[PDB]
Protein backbone atom coordinates (compact mmCIF):
# COMPACT_ATOMS: atom_id res chain seq x y z
CA UNK A 1 0.00 0.00 0.00
CA UNK A 2 1.79 2.56 -1.25
CA UNK A 3 1.16 7.12 -1.12
CA UNK A 4 1.46 8.32 -4.83
CA UNK A 5 2.06 12.00 -5.22
CA UNK A 6 1.24 12.85 -9.30
CA UNK A 7 2.07 15.34 -11.36
CA UNK A 8 1.36 15.66 -15.70
CA UNK A 9 1.19 18.45 -17.83
CA UNK A 10 -1.27 18.19 -20.65
CA UNK A 11 0.97 15.43 -22.71
CA UNK A 12 0.47 13.48 -19.56
CA UNK A 13 -3.28 14.38 -18.47
CA UNK A 14 -4.85 11.44 -20.00
CA UNK A 15 -2.04 8.75 -18.66
CA UNK A 16 -2.06 10.31 -15.04
CA UNK A 17 -5.84 10.11 -14.86
CA UNK A 18 -5.62 6.43 -15.86
CA UNK A 19 -2.65 5.49 -13.55
CA UNK A 20 -5.38 7.11 -10.47
CA UNK A 21 -7.45 4.76 -11.24
CA UNK A 22 -5.27 1.86 -11.46
CA UNK A 23 -3.41 2.73 -8.31
CA UNK A 24 -6.96 3.08 -6.47
CA UNK A 25 -7.73 -0.56 -8.30
CA UNK A 26 -4.36 -2.16 -6.65
CA UNK A 27 -4.51 -0.93 -3.12
CA UNK A 28 -2.73 2.22 -3.19
CA UNK A 29 -2.80 6.22 -2.06
CA UNK A 30 -2.63 8.16 -5.13
CA UNK A 31 -2.67 12.28 -4.67
CA UNK A 32 -3.37 14.11 -7.89
CA UNK A 33 -0.94 17.19 -8.38
CA UNK A 34 -2.53 18.59 -11.24
CA UNK A 35 -3.17 19.28 -14.34
CA UNK A 36 -6.71 18.54 -12.96
CA UNK A 37 -7.27 19.17 -16.34
CA UNK A 38 -6.52 19.01 -20.25
CA UNK A 39 -5.00 22.14 -20.75
CA UNK A 40 -3.18 22.02 -24.46
CA UNK A 41 -0.87 24.86 -23.53
CA UNK A 42 0.21 24.32 -20.28
CA UNK A 43 3.43 24.26 -18.66
CA UNK A 44 4.83 20.75 -16.82
CA UNK A 45 7.35 22.47 -14.39
CA UNK A 46 5.02 23.34 -11.33
CA UNK A 47 3.05 20.37 -11.92
CA UNK A 48 6.30 18.18 -10.87
CA UNK A 49 8.30 20.31 -8.51
CA UNK A 50 5.10 20.00 -6.87
CA UNK A 51 4.50 15.96 -6.86
CA UNK A 52 8.50 15.69 -6.09
CA UNK A 53 8.43 18.19 -3.60
CA UNK A 54 5.48 16.79 -1.85
CA UNK A 55 7.05 13.14 -2.01
CA UNK A 56 10.34 14.30 -0.37
CA UNK A 57 8.48 15.76 2.98
CA UNK A 58 6.66 12.73 2.90
CA UNK A 59 8.67 9.94 3.80
CA UNK A 60 8.08 6.62 2.20
CA UNK A 61 5.93 7.80 -0.37
CA UNK A 62 6.97 7.77 -4.09
CA UNK A 63 6.01 10.02 -6.83
CA UNK A 64 4.56 9.78 -10.60
CA UNK A 65 5.24 12.57 -13.28
CA UNK A 66 4.03 12.73 -16.70
CA UNK A 67 4.64 14.23 -20.37
CA UNK A 68 5.47 13.52 -24.53
CA UNK A 69 8.31 11.38 -22.97
CA UNK A 70 8.51 12.14 -19.52
CA UNK A 71 11.96 13.36 -19.90
CA UNK A 72 11.00 17.06 -19.18
CA UNK A 73 8.68 16.49 -15.79
CA UNK A 74 12.16 13.73 -14.71
CA UNK A 75 13.93 16.43 -15.34
CA UNK A 76 11.89 19.11 -13.44
CA UNK A 77 11.50 16.81 -10.66
CA UNK A 78 15.44 15.96 -10.03
CA UNK A 79 16.04 20.04 -9.35
CA UNK A 80 13.58 19.50 -6.11
CA UNK A 81 15.73 19.07 -3.09
CA UNK A 82 16.67 15.54 -2.02
CA UNK A 83 14.62 14.31 -5.35
CA UNK A 84 15.68 11.18 -7.59
CA UNK A 85 13.62 10.75 -10.55
CA UNK A 86 14.23 8.24 -12.92
CA UNK A 87 12.51 7.74 -16.35
CA UNK A 88 10.63 4.59 -16.48
CA UNK A 89 10.37 3.46 -20.27
CA UNK A 90 10.30 -0.33 -19.28
CA UNK A 91 9.41 -2.74 -16.28
CA UNK A 92 13.01 -3.37 -15.79
CA UNK A 93 13.76 0.62 -15.99
CA UNK A 94 11.11 0.98 -13.41
CA UNK A 95 12.44 -1.85 -11.04
CA UNK A 96 16.13 -0.63 -11.40
CA UNK A 97 15.31 2.60 -10.62
CA UNK A 98 14.08 1.41 -7.24
CA UNK A 99 16.27 -1.11 -6.24
CA UNK A 100 19.75 0.98 -7.46
CA UNK A 101 19.10 4.25 -7.31
CA UNK A 102 16.66 4.36 -4.81
CA UNK A 103 14.37 6.48 -6.86
CA UNK A 104 11.30 8.04 -5.41
CA UNK A 105 9.78 9.37 -8.42
CA UNK A 106 9.73 8.24 -12.29
CA UNK A 107 8.77 9.64 -15.11
CA UNK A 108 6.47 8.43 -17.62
CA UNK A 109 5.98 9.26 -21.45
CA UNK A 110 2.43 9.71 -22.03
CA UNK A 111 3.14 9.55 -26.03
CA UNK A 112 5.97 6.66 -25.79
CA UNK A 113 3.79 2.98 -24.26
CA UNK A 114 0.43 1.79 -24.42
CA UNK A 115 -1.94 1.78 -21.17
CA UNK A 116 -0.94 -1.55 -20.98
CA UNK A 117 2.79 -1.01 -20.61
CA UNK A 118 2.04 2.14 -18.99
CA UNK A 119 0.45 -0.14 -15.92
CA UNK A 120 3.24 -2.76 -15.70
CA UNK A 121 5.56 0.25 -15.80
CA UNK A 122 3.72 1.86 -12.34
CA UNK A 123 2.87 -1.45 -11.00
CA UNK A 124 7.12 -2.57 -11.08
CA UNK A 125 7.50 0.96 -9.50
CA UNK A 126 4.93 0.68 -6.48
CA UNK A 127 5.84 -3.13 -5.73
CA UNK A 128 10.01 -3.03 -6.48
CA UNK A 129 11.88 -2.47 -2.82
CA UNK A 130 14.58 -0.53 -2.59
CA UNK A 131 17.54 -3.08 -1.95
CA UNK A 132 19.75 -1.11 0.82
CA UNK A 133 22.73 -2.07 -0.88
CA UNK A 134 26.14 -0.88 0.48
CA UNK A 135 27.44 0.45 -2.90
CA UNK A 136 23.93 2.07 -3.86
CA UNK A 137 23.47 3.53 -0.53
CA UNK A 138 27.15 5.32 -1.20
CA UNK A 139 26.14 6.67 -4.33
CA UNK A 140 23.50 8.12 -3.06
CA UNK A 141 25.10 9.86 -0.38
CA UNK A 142 27.84 11.43 -2.91
CA UNK A 143 25.09 12.64 -4.81
CA UNK A 144 23.40 14.26 -1.25
CA UNK A 145 26.60 15.91 -0.61
CA UNK A 146 26.86 17.46 -3.89
CA UNK A 147 23.56 18.79 -3.41
CA UNK A 148 24.16 20.18 0.15
CA UNK A 149 27.08 22.60 -1.56
CA UNK A 150 27.01 22.42 -5.23
CA UNK A 151 30.59 21.85 -5.02
CA UNK A 152 31.76 18.90 -7.53
CA UNK A 153 33.37 15.95 -6.12
CA UNK A 154 36.97 15.16 -7.93
CA UNK A 155 36.93 12.37 -9.98
CA UNK A 156 39.14 9.35 -10.11
CA UNK B 1 31.12 21.40 -34.14
CA UNK B 2 31.25 20.01 -31.91
CA UNK B 3 32.81 19.13 -28.21
CA UNK B 4 30.53 16.62 -26.41
CA UNK B 5 31.58 15.53 -22.39
CA UNK B 6 31.35 11.96 -22.14
CA UNK B 7 30.73 10.59 -18.13
CA UNK B 8 30.14 6.79 -17.77
CA UNK B 9 30.83 4.24 -14.94
CA UNK B 10 31.91 1.05 -14.93
CA UNK B 11 28.11 0.13 -16.04
CA UNK B 12 28.11 2.30 -18.76
CA UNK B 13 32.35 2.22 -19.65
CA UNK B 14 32.80 -0.14 -22.63
CA UNK B 15 29.58 1.72 -24.65
CA UNK B 16 31.43 5.30 -23.51
CA UNK B 17 34.77 4.35 -25.10
CA UNK B 18 32.85 2.85 -28.45
CA UNK B 19 30.71 6.09 -28.14
CA UNK B 20 34.14 8.49 -28.43
CA UNK B 21 35.35 6.52 -31.14
CA UNK B 22 32.16 6.93 -33.12
CA UNK B 23 31.96 10.49 -32.31
CA UNK B 24 35.63 11.08 -33.60
CA UNK B 25 34.90 9.37 -36.44
CA UNK B 26 31.57 11.85 -37.45
CA UNK B 27 33.61 14.85 -36.68
CA UNK B 28 32.92 15.52 -32.95
CA UNK B 29 35.61 16.39 -30.43
CA UNK B 30 34.68 13.92 -27.79
CA UNK B 31 36.31 15.02 -24.16
CA UNK B 32 36.50 11.73 -21.58
CA UNK B 33 35.41 13.33 -18.07
CA UNK B 34 35.70 9.39 -16.78
CA UNK B 35 35.89 6.60 -15.55
CA UNK B 36 38.97 6.05 -17.39
CA UNK B 37 39.53 2.64 -17.02
CA UNK B 38 37.07 -0.50 -16.28
CA UNK B 39 36.77 -0.18 -12.36
CA UNK B 40 34.20 -2.40 -11.08
CA UNK B 41 33.62 -1.01 -8.19
CA UNK B 42 33.47 2.78 -9.03
CA UNK B 43 30.48 5.53 -8.50
CA UNK B 44 28.74 7.44 -11.21
CA UNK B 45 27.95 10.90 -9.29
CA UNK B 46 31.47 12.38 -10.00
CA UNK B 47 32.32 11.46 -13.60
CA UNK B 48 27.98 12.78 -14.18
CA UNK B 49 28.70 15.59 -12.47
CA UNK B 50 31.80 16.75 -13.89
CA UNK B 51 30.38 16.05 -17.71
CA UNK B 52 27.10 18.22 -16.56
CA UNK B 53 29.29 20.76 -14.93
CA UNK B 54 31.67 21.60 -18.28
CA UNK B 55 28.81 21.14 -20.74
CA UNK B 56 26.56 23.32 -18.96
CA UNK B 57 29.85 25.94 -18.84
CA UNK B 58 30.17 25.06 -22.27
CA UNK B 59 28.73 27.36 -24.39
CA UNK B 60 27.38 24.93 -27.71
CA UNK B 61 29.15 22.00 -26.40
CA UNK B 62 26.52 18.98 -25.25
CA UNK B 63 27.04 16.02 -22.98
CA UNK B 64 26.50 12.28 -22.78
CA UNK B 65 26.72 10.43 -19.15
CA UNK B 66 26.16 6.20 -19.21
CA UNK B 67 25.53 3.55 -16.80
CA UNK B 68 24.04 0.36 -16.77
CA UNK B 69 20.00 1.95 -17.40
CA UNK B 70 21.39 5.54 -17.15
CA UNK B 71 18.83 6.20 -14.51
CA UNK B 72 21.44 7.38 -11.81
CA UNK B 73 23.48 9.45 -14.02
CA UNK B 74 20.88 11.83 -15.32
CA UNK B 75 19.66 12.45 -12.03
CA UNK B 76 23.18 13.30 -11.12
CA UNK B 77 23.69 15.74 -14.16
CA UNK B 78 20.53 17.06 -13.02
CA UNK B 79 21.66 18.19 -9.75
CA UNK B 80 24.29 20.24 -11.78
CA UNK B 81 22.77 23.67 -11.12
CA UNK B 82 21.43 24.93 -15.25
CA UNK B 83 21.84 21.16 -16.95
CA UNK B 84 19.08 19.51 -18.27
CA UNK B 85 19.49 15.57 -19.38
CA UNK B 86 16.84 13.52 -20.62
CA UNK B 87 16.82 9.63 -20.61
CA UNK B 88 17.19 8.85 -24.33
CA UNK B 89 16.21 5.22 -24.87
CA UNK B 90 15.50 5.70 -28.57
CA UNK B 91 16.41 7.99 -31.34
CA UNK B 92 12.82 9.76 -30.87
CA UNK B 93 13.59 10.73 -27.44
CA UNK B 94 17.31 11.77 -28.09
CA UNK B 95 15.72 13.97 -30.91
CA UNK B 96 12.77 15.36 -28.23
CA UNK B 97 15.30 15.86 -26.02
CA UNK B 98 16.90 18.57 -28.04
CA UNK B 99 14.17 19.45 -29.65
CA UNK B 100 11.37 20.67 -26.75
CA UNK B 101 13.52 20.27 -23.55
CA UNK B 102 16.57 21.95 -25.10
CA UNK B 103 19.44 18.99 -23.06
CA UNK B 104 22.56 20.05 -23.46
CA UNK B 105 22.85 16.45 -21.70
CA UNK B 106 21.62 12.47 -22.04
CA UNK B 107 21.57 9.69 -20.29
CA UNK B 108 22.13 6.10 -21.72
CA UNK B 109 21.67 2.69 -20.42
CA UNK B 110 25.28 0.82 -21.29
CA UNK B 111 22.73 -2.81 -20.79
CA UNK B 112 19.77 -1.66 -22.31
CA UNK B 113 20.74 -1.55 -26.09
CA UNK B 114 22.83 -3.17 -29.14
CA UNK B 115 25.67 -0.81 -29.54
CA UNK B 116 24.25 0.38 -32.68
CA UNK B 117 21.24 0.48 -31.16
CA UNK B 118 23.03 3.00 -28.83
CA UNK B 119 24.87 4.98 -31.70
CA UNK B 120 21.81 5.60 -33.54
CA UNK B 121 20.46 7.21 -29.99
CA UNK B 122 23.75 9.25 -30.33
CA UNK B 123 23.62 10.44 -33.83
CA UNK B 124 19.86 11.60 -33.06
CA UNK B 125 21.29 13.42 -30.03
CA UNK B 126 24.19 15.40 -31.62
CA UNK B 127 22.02 16.75 -35.13
CA UNK B 128 18.80 17.19 -33.46
CA UNK B 129 18.51 21.02 -33.28
CA UNK B 130 17.02 22.60 -30.22
CA UNK B 131 13.57 24.07 -31.45
CA UNK B 132 13.32 27.68 -30.20
CA UNK B 133 10.05 27.46 -29.77
CA UNK B 134 8.22 29.26 -27.52
CA UNK B 135 6.36 26.99 -25.49
CA UNK B 136 9.32 24.84 -25.17
CA UNK B 137 11.40 27.99 -23.86
CA UNK B 138 8.90 29.29 -21.15
CA UNK B 139 9.22 25.95 -19.62
CA UNK B 140 13.02 25.71 -19.56
CA UNK B 141 12.19 29.31 -17.87
CA UNK B 142 10.15 28.44 -15.21
CA UNK B 143 12.55 25.54 -14.42
CA UNK B 144 15.86 27.93 -14.54
CA UNK B 145 13.77 30.43 -12.16
CA UNK B 146 13.17 27.58 -9.53
CA UNK B 147 16.81 26.57 -9.46
CA UNK B 148 17.66 30.20 -9.06
CA UNK B 149 14.79 30.83 -5.99
CA UNK B 150 13.20 27.10 -5.27
CA UNK B 151 10.05 28.96 -4.29
CA UNK B 152 8.05 26.95 -6.12
CA UNK B 153 5.94 28.10 -9.13
CA UNK B 154 1.90 28.02 -8.59
CA UNK B 155 -0.14 25.24 -9.63
CA UNK B 156 -3.19 26.29 -11.64
O1 LIG C 1 7.97 15.06 -21.44
C1 LIG C 1 7.78 15.83 -22.37
O2 LIG C 1 7.61 15.27 -23.81
C2 LIG C 1 7.90 17.30 -22.24
O3 LIG C 1 8.41 17.64 -20.94
C3 LIG C 1 6.53 17.95 -22.54
O4 LIG C 1 5.44 17.12 -22.09
C4 LIG C 1 6.36 18.18 -24.06
O5 LIG C 1 7.42 19.01 -24.54
C5 LIG C 1 5.03 18.84 -24.40
O6 LIG C 1 4.97 19.13 -25.81
P1 LIG C 1 3.71 19.95 -26.39
O7 LIG C 1 2.47 19.23 -25.97
O8 LIG C 1 3.84 21.33 -25.81
O9 LIG C 1 3.92 19.92 -27.89
O1 LIG D 1 22.52 3.79 -14.64
C1 LIG D 1 22.42 3.07 -13.63
O2 LIG D 1 22.14 1.63 -14.01
C2 LIG D 1 23.05 3.34 -12.28
O3 LIG D 1 23.20 4.74 -12.06
C3 LIG D 1 24.40 2.59 -12.07
O4 LIG D 1 25.19 2.46 -13.27
C4 LIG D 1 24.13 1.15 -11.58
O5 LIG D 1 23.37 1.14 -10.37
C5 LIG D 1 25.41 0.34 -11.40
O6 LIG D 1 25.16 -1.00 -10.98
P1 LIG D 1 26.33 -1.97 -10.45
O7 LIG D 1 27.29 -2.08 -11.58
O8 LIG D 1 27.05 -1.36 -9.28
O9 LIG D 1 25.53 -3.20 -10.14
Amino acid sequence: GMRVYLGADHAGYELKQRIIEHLKQTGHEPIDCGALRYDADDDYPAFCIAAATRTVADPGSLGIVLGGSGNGEQIAANKVPGARCALAWSVQTAALAREHNNAQLIGIGGRMHTVAEALAIVDAFVTTPWSKAQRHQRRIDILAEYERTHEAPPVP
